[PDB]
């Protein structure tokens, strides 16, 4: 077995690289909610009474510019008013 | 067995490489709600009274320019007003 | 076995490689709702009383340019007014 | 068993290597909420009354550009007004 | 076994590597919430009231140039007004 990546670089990269090699991750996570994600063992057995309400008021806006796109030779602006 | 990637290289890439090799990932989440996602065991087992009431209010507005799309000599701007 | 990937690269790529070799992904997710996913076991056995409402109010709107889409030499605008 | 990785690198370049070999990762997270995230044993048990709710006021606002994209020879600017 | 990394380095790097090697991470939290995390044994067990309010007020705004996107020649520039 021989892995070989990326040798004799020369000038002027832009590299994002994980190497898993067996023998015998990325994440990103923007404004997430999670409501009563879990509970114990038998909750409200008897006789429960439960009002349940959320609000996520107002107005949402997002705005993103090349997601998961890597560049060469390139101009990215995102110009607002 | 022999893996060979991306030799010799000579000038100015945009490079992205996970290599997994076995002998004998990417994850984006933007804006993402769950509700009661799990619980426990035997919940509400006995004259349980549930109300439920979710809200998400306002106008909502999402703008992405080149979501999984790599470049190589180009322009991207995203000009609102 | 010998596998052979972008070998003597001269110039100015844009690459987005996943390599899996075995012997003997990549996950966008974006304004998603998941209303009572997974509950335990025997809920609501007896007698159970459940009043579900659920409320995504507002207009919506998407805008996205070249969704798995790579650009060789060009020009991507969203120009909005 | 033979992993060679980024050999005779010649000049400036923009590396985020991580290496994982077995013989015999990165999390970004921006305003995430979680309510009730787990209960202890039997919560609730008997003649439970509970009144919930939650309040995520104002507009919201995210820019991002260039999430998970290398720049080899770029420019850059989110510019507001 | 023979784990060669980052040999004969030239010149003006930018480097972000974390090796592991076994034979026989990076985590960013910005503005995150959680409310009620884990409770005891038997909380609540018999004839509990709770009233449950929470309030995150005002607009928010998050700006954010190139996460997790190297640069090799470039220039970012967050201009407000």
């Amino acid at each position: 077995l021989m892995v070989k990546v990326l040798d004799a670089v020369r000038g002027s990269p832009a590299i994002n690289v994980a190497v898993h090699v067996f023998r015998k991750i990325y994440k990103v996570e923007i404004d997430t909610k999670s409501y009563w994600k879990a509970l114990g063992s038998s909750p409200f057995h008897e006789h429960a009474e439960v009002v349940f309400t959320a609000n996520d008021s107002g107005p949402r806006r997002y705005t993103i510019a090349a997601l998961l796109s890597p560049y060469s030779y390139s101009t990215t602006a995102v110009v607002t008013n």
